């Protein structure tokens, strides 16, 4: 009766840490560890679905406020829950250190947090209908999700641990060296540079110099809004007929809309466009070409759609953001992926970087030839390997490290560092 | 309960499933319609549907309803019979299998084509969808975030009956007094809380006049007018700032975008539209130009429910009301418009239905569907919560066939008694 209509029992919350490499941006260095919150919801008859999301401790705190006050909620009541996370968050906003996904506000807050559940409470529903979750949201339209390699430059590895296997990369050999590593292992057909470490003209050189490697391959430029607007015409006039696209150059709707008129390519971004009130502005004013999604802090897969559709009417292409994120995140990604038309674009994901760390069950996810095909399982075709989850909130616990701080881990070097924002 | 069937050896745990269209049925239906004026002309005697019935492999099947004109059942049918083979939770390929077949390119747009063609293959999927994960239609939406979903009168003047036949129990209404007391009747019966006129048949100063006598019989209920596009933009500014203070809002007044933009600038009330912005490629245009602070929704031409919804998150990002639009309709579509609303945040104001008008003609089986306080609660069942009536649909088949009637047309009727009618459009 009750308790056999899929209402949810209860909400397991765990924040795991991860390894990660030194790896360079406009905003500093990762930190050696990386913070997540794996999500499991447990409905009364024993169904559970996993999501993921973000493991700062100020959204950790309020994951953990919202799942405590999910228990009877039914899992197909979407609007219902979203209701009871934005009354838990209320007048809290929650803003991180870096400012690479843009400000912060109340509804942005309200869809991070909300996104962990929406993904668990779509691999339940997928579970019940014995379907992939690509399945809830219209089917698939392609089989395989194509991925970037996600290059970046970086330290050899960090201080008084042991160097990666992946090696320094500070100019351009050492970045065409990281692709060759990268695509051979993965299969990529499309490239990413993460910029705003060095001035314009060596990153531009880099970006030369993949090209000559890797004919035909596109290519990509993403400073995170380390450039002026005149530089950012400078290098996008350089690079002219070289670049799929540049993401976010400068920073703000109207500088990037001065940008746009003068460069050959499109811009894109993660930065000045990340929740539904700066659509209208974006409309208006024209900053980008292509607007990079990401469910986690867009509200989930199925806020993400809506997201895409109008996108799509107002004639403004669609690529995936990414963050340092493990399996569940991936496999979230990939349905959404999978099944949204207007992503036509490769998408972002920093799996090589985590170097097989992950809390989920082998054999799932997998990339062939650069994409990964959706995976086979009813939900999100994962499923939790809990002795993993159990080394990895170990570390958590162990790691010194809270919220992530990009900037305040350089400035403990370079104490007159901060983070580039229009600065070359 | 699975027992044992589809599921992992002793569990109740379903393995990766396909679910396939068997076959489509689709069949034509004729009811009885009263003589309503509108800014077009009168409604003939018969109004037409389509029916569509879903079969799966496994047995399941869906329902949907659609517009019974020729044209449009041609590529119905046309549609169904090249659906079979494909899974119903396969949308995107459904969608693009039904524009193959209609001729159109979605990789001129024939969209607006696709969209009408596809909702109700659409409607009938999500109907199979909702039964096999035994929930209903709402709950693949989000889940209702309402219990009960409120539908508004729709008053229209009338004649006493259609030239050379009985009279109807609603009697004609054709000025101030009537339409009260056509208004006293509908609300008696269904509960409405809101009241909406269609307008477009009576000089402004006449509608003026029955909104007025509305509002002072019916205190407290919101008013809206609906002239269809039959008045001038310097009639429009005049009866919009006369009515300041009375309407809800005003709907469809001047034909076009630019017309309605004009003014929407000069009026006190929010205008809505049915007619200028019907299909997504319209919707830049109403941001741009702000004809409209209320877009009305009908998943019959927006291209069925999930699309709908997606048009209902566009207009909440820029500031546009919503509501829904009807015509003249059965219990199909009332469940599927029903949990649509239901579980739309945004739709925000009582919507429109032609129920009233159709005197208890269904094709679903009674007791589904209720009026309770001029709300229709949201169906229990799984799916869309009706079933078919199969005696019933095969006598309104039967009108159909018999009836002199293939394609609306309000004007040509209107035209057979006064020939020197045409269709009001910024005509007064």
């Amino acid at each position: 009766l009750y308790f056999q209509s899929m209402l949810i029992r209860e909400v397991r919350v765990t924040p795991v840490a991860f390894r990660d490499p030194p790896l360079l941006n406009a905003a500093g260095v990762h930190q050696p560890w990386a913070l997540r919150t794996i999500v499991e919801v447990v409905t009364d008859e024993g169904i559970t679905g996993l999501g993921e999301t973000y493991g700062d401790l100020a959204h950790l705190e309020q994951v953990r406020a919202a799942a405590a006050r999910l228990p009877g909620l039914d899992v197909y009541a979407l609007h219902r829950i979203y209701r009871r996370v934005a009354d838990v968050v209320g007048a809290n906003i929650v803003t991180d250190m870096h400012g690479l996904t843009g400000s912060s506000s109340r509804v942005k807050t309200v869809d991070r947090v909300f996104a962990a559940f929406e993904v668990a409470c779509l691999d339940i529903q997928g579970k019940a209908a014995g379907r992939p979750v690509a399945d809830l949201l219209g089917g698939k339209v392609r089989d395989a999700v194509p991925y970037s390699a996600y290059l970046f430059y970086k330290w050899a590895g960090h201080p008084g641990k042991p160097e990666d296997r992946f090696g320094p990369a500070l100019d351009p050999d050492g970045i065409v060296a990281q692709a060759r590593l990268l695509i051979g292992e993965y299969g990529f057909r499309s490239i990413k540079l993460k910029g705003g470490v060095f001035p314009p003209e060596q990153e531009a050189e880099a970006i030369q110099a993949l090209r000559d490697a890797f004919p035909g391959l596109p290519l990509r430029l993403d400073p995170n809004a380390a450039w002026t607007v005149e530089t950012s015409i400078r290098v996008g006039r350089a690079l002219d007929g070289v670049l799929e696209y540049l993401e976010d150059p400068t920073p703000g709707i109207d500088g990037m809309a001065r940008v746009a008129a003068e460069v050959p390519m499109p811009l894109a971004t993660n930065m000045c466009v990340v929740t539904p009130e700066h659509l209208p502005a974006a409309v208006e004013r024209r900053p980008i070409g292509v607007l990079l999604i990401d469910h986690h802090y867009w509200g989930g897969l199925v806020r993400s759609a809506h997201i895409a559709t109008l996108c799509a009417t107002f004639g403004i292409e669609l690529s995936m953001h990414s963050n340092s994120h493990l399996g569940i995140s991936l496999a979230a990604m990939t349905h959404l992926a999978a099944a949204t038309p207007a992503i036509t674009h490769a998408c972002d994901t920093h799996t090589p970087w985590q170097d097989g760390q992950d809390v989920v069950a082998p054999g799932a996810l997998r990339f062939v030839d650069g994409a990964v095909p959706v995976p086979d399982g009813p939900g999100l075709g994962v499923e939790l390997d809990r002795d993993a989850l159990a080394v990895m909130h170990e570390q958590y616990e162990r790691c010194g490290i809270r919220t992530r701080d990009d900037e305040g881990y350089m400035r403990s070097f370079d104490p007159s560092f901060s983070t580039r924002r229009g600065f070359w």
